[PDB]
């Protein structure tokens, strides 16, 4: 179907490992998009092509407001390209560097945002692991977007997955208590100057809030982070949540 002569390239709206986005536009539709090249020799070079192809797989069948869509990819001799979603107003990594932080209608809404993308994925069987503020785009409303690879630094690993226990459905709702916090702080809520000590932490969910931490927020975020991941609350009961409901547009 797809060939890079039915592109023209733009400038650059990222970088990734394997390599870099760029704004592009189809020629005879004149339909904007992103477009991520990947090098198949350094795919090769750390043996990736069936963790990436499996991906890939997955989420042309995921549809949704707030996760950033796949529309398609191809290849040629030396290359591997997706074909993205853009995402006009950048990362909400970027927005909270220029903001410092978040006031709580602005978190309440985005955990909303993120609550619901994840509700779709697990009704259809689809979990997530870690999600950073670096792979959350903004749509042209302003909507969040997830954008990064699974789908089935340590600072947003919840500690069953450090600790070598079984990751589970559950890990979503850590990852939601720590970008709350994060939102909310400016920064995330285990880090440390250390590896060792930012796992040291996360094992023993040893945090602290700023006083200026609402109670409501405290409530919320303390009921994610709970070391147990079946103590950890449901979708529907985040979404639910008074402080959410309270806040969240
Ligand atoms: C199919 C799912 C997927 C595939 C690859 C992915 N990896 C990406 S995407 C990406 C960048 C990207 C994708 C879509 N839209 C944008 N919009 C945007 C970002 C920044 C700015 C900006 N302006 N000024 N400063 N910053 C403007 C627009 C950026 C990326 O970097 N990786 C690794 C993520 C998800």
């Amino acid at each position: 179907q797809w060939a890079l002569e039915d592109f023209e390239i733009g400038r650059p709206l990222g970088k990734g490992k394997f390599g870099n986005v760029y704004l592009a536009r189809e020629k005879q539709s004149k339909f904007i998009l992103a477009l991520k090249v990947l090098f198949k020799a350094q795919l090769e070079k750390a043996g990736v092509e069936h963790q990436l192809r499996r991906e890939v797989e997955i989420q042309s069948h995921l549809r949704h407001p707030n996760i950033l869509r796949l529309y398609g990819y191809f290849h040629d001799a030396t290359r591997v390209y997706l074909i993205l979603e853009y995402a006009p107003l950048g990362t909400v990594y970027r927005e909270l560097q220029k903001l410092s932080k978040f006031d709580e209608q602005r978190t309440a809404t985005y955990i909303t945002e993120l609550a619901n993308a994840l509700s779709y994925c697990h009704s259809k069987r689809v979990i997530h692991r870690d999600i950073k503020p670096e792979n959350l785009l903004l749509g042209s409303a302003g909507e969040l977007k997830i954008a990064d690879f699974g789908w089935s630094t340590l600072d947003y690993l919840p500690p069953e997955m450090i600790e070598g226990r079984m990751h589970d459905e559950k890990v979503d709702l850590w990852s939601l208590g720590v970008l709350c916090y994060e939102f909310l702080v400016g920064k995330p809520p285990f880090e440390a100057n250390t590896y060792q000590e930012t796992y040291k932490r996360i094992s023993r969910v040893e945090f602290t809030f700023p006083d200026f931490v609402t109670e409501g927020a405290r409530d919320l975020i303390s009921r994610l982070l709970k070391h147990n991941p079946s103590q950890r609350p449901m979708l529907r009961e985040v979404l639910e949540h008074p402080w959410i409901t309270a806040n969240s547009s």
